[PDB]
């Protein structure tokens, strides 16, 4: 029933500007915060910016600072990024995140082509299993990030989606042959048997500190 649907995106020319929205619906909107984080073409994912639920405080990455604005509407609960004096750069797919550091669910995403943090190190970048195969991703952290961890799935052209929370607690609704564990600064994402809807790429999340910042990934292929 909850919905996040995206629309704006599209292809402009250097110094150009955009306007994403996020229509949001099957919750109350004005009751949790918000976020952007956008996906370059074939890397991983970047936190954009975020605001909170009453729409007073915004925060935003040093990349776009000063160029890009959140917003929302409570009444028609919907979300908001003014995108202005774009750059090449900037050229990635944007997806809206619903709760602070959660993500406990992501809008399908939109298209936008332009033309000193804790590092996250996931082992191994590939693998090519078969079904009923257990896998065994790990996070490394460059700092202690204590349990503040959360491991996300992402299937081809699809949005990303929460798997793992708590570095070990599983997100409601998602199937048991999903665990993670870690303590310090080593996390491991286990699939016990894995079936054919598991070929994606798995990322690994860390938000003791801010700004919250994501793994290379780990894809599954078959």
């Amino acid at each position: 029933e909850v919905q996040l649907l995206e629309s704006g995106g599209g292809l402009v020319q250097p110094g150009g500007s955009l306007r994403l929205s996020c229509a949001a619906s099957g919750f109350t909107f004005s009751s949790y915060a918000m976020s952007w984080v956008r996906q370059a073409p074939g890397k991983g994912l970047e936190w954009v910016s975020s605001i909170s639920d009453n729409g007073q405080t915004t925060t935003y990455a040093d990349s776009v600072k000063g160029r890009f604005t959140i917003s929302r509407d409570n009444s028609k609960n919907t979300l908001y990024l003014q995108m202005n004096s774009l750059r090449a750069e900037d050229t990635a797919v944007y997806y809206c995140a619903k709760t602070p550091y959660l993500f406990d669910y992501w809008g399908q995403g939109t298209l936008v082509t332009v033309s000193t943090d804790i590092q996250m190190t996931q082992s191994p970048s590939s693998l090519s299993a078969s079904v009923g195969d257990r896998v065994t991703i790990t996070c490394r952290a460059s700092q202690s990030i204590s349990s503040y961890l959360n491991w996300y799935q992402q299937k081809p052209g699809k949005a990303p989606k929460l798997l793992i929370y708590s570095a070990s607690h599983l997100q409601s609704g998602v199937p048991s042959r999903f665990s993670g564990s870690g303590s310090g600064t080593d996390f491991t994402l286990t699939i016990s048997s894995l079936q054919p809807e598991d070929f994606a790429t798995y990322y690994c999340q860390q938000h003791r500190r801010p700004p919250p910042t994501f793994g290379q990934g780990t894809k599954v292929e078959i």
